[PDB]
């Protein structure tokens, strides 16, 4: 048989300290290769290793394609190779792009869904799997208006890298995390979401109103804060992102709001989980 392997890199859509990502073509199709620096060389190991122990395949998770390591020269190439969504993050997305009602319900429970899927063991099925880097540069949004989360190189199953730290939780910051407790990783996934739901809710129109796109706590820390800038808001002060008062005059973001809320209570065991925030979406309008 004939193992055409051949991938073109078309265009590059993305660039950062610890690589690249590519529109590419195999058979006529678009694919998207994440390049990796050899900086970074654990993210593709950590998700190739977790694909080879557990093929995920949900709507709301970036579709696995390959995994490519390559001799050369005097290196190692690692590329992965997922499915490849034109409208890119839901950072990019809502930096432009307003909201309704529907579209932002279908853009959260979808992200939910996903995240309850990762979280959930299933015997028979998939390990328990937190993610531990979840943020709107992670989720990529799909032509149907559902969004699909991405990049598990950070992700620890349950049967170098740190999160970013504008979305770390407040015990990740003051590390009294439980470091060999798995829920202790879901809850900090619950925190990062939260701060998701805050970012795409400002975008939401009500009553002729939105808010311009801003990044979680952008109003209390630099950019690229540090650990100590970060620390400082989450832990000492325990502040949360503003919920604007023109929320209260709509039921949508009303319930949001509660729900954003309680996402990102101090005490991580009375955070919701996964499940019971998408039921509460399902609930909603
Ligand atoms: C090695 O590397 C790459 C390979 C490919 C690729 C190209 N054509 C065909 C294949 C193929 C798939 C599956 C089978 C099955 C058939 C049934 N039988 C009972 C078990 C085996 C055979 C062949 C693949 C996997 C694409 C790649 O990238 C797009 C590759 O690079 C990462
Ligand atoms: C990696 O990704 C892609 C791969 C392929 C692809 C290419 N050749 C052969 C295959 C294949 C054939 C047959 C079996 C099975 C069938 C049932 N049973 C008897 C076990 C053996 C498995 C695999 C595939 C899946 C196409 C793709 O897209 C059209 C891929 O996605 C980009
Ligand atoms: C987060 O993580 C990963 C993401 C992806 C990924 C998959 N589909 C599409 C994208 C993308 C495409 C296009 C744009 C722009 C460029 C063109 N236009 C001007 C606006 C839109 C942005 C983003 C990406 C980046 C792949 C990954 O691995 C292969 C990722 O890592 C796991």
């Amino acid at each position: 048989r004939t193992v055409a392997r051949d991938i073109t890199l078309l265009e590059c859509v993305g660039k950062g300290r610890y690589g690249e990502v590519w529109r590419g073509s195999w058979q006529g199709e678009n694919v998207a290769v994440k390049i990796f620096s050899s900086r970074d060389e654990k993210s593709w190991f950590r998700e190739t290793e977790l694909y080879n122990t557990v093929m995920l395949r949900h709507e709301n998770i970036l579709g696995f394609i390959a995994s490519d390591m390559t001799s050369r020269h005097s290196s190692t190439q690692l590329w992965l190779i997922t499915h490849y969504h034109e409208m890119g993050s839901l950072y990019d997305y809502l930096q432009l792009t307003t909201l309704d009602t529907v579209s932002c319900l279908r853009i959260v429970l979808s992200i939910a869904s996903g995240l309850a899927h990762l979280h959930i063991e299933i015997f028979g099925g998939k390990p328990a799997i937190a993610h531990r880097d979840l943020k709107s540069k992670n989720i990529l949004v799909k032509k149907n208006g559902q969004c699909c989360i991405a990049d598990l190189g950070l992700a620890v199953m349950h049967s170098p890298r740190v999160g970013t730290k504008r979305y770390m939780a407040p015990e990740v910051l003051d590390e009294t995390i439980q470091v060999d407790c798995f829920d202790s990783y879901k809850r900090v996934d619950i925190w990062a979401f939260g701060l998701v739901l805050w970012e795409v809710a400002r975008r939401m129109v009500s009553n002729g109103i939105v808010e311009d796109y801003k990044p979680p706590f952008y109003d209390v820390v630099p950019n690229d804060p540090s650990f100590e800038d970060m620390r400082k808001v989450v832990c000492v002060d325990q502040q949360r992102p503003n919920i604007p008062n023109r929320w209260f005059s709509d039921p949508t973001l009303t319930s949001l709001a509660k729900l954003m809320k309680e996402c990102w209570y101090q005490n991580p065991s009375a955070r919701l989980t996964a499940l019971r925030i998408k039921k509460t979406l399902t609930k909603i309008d």
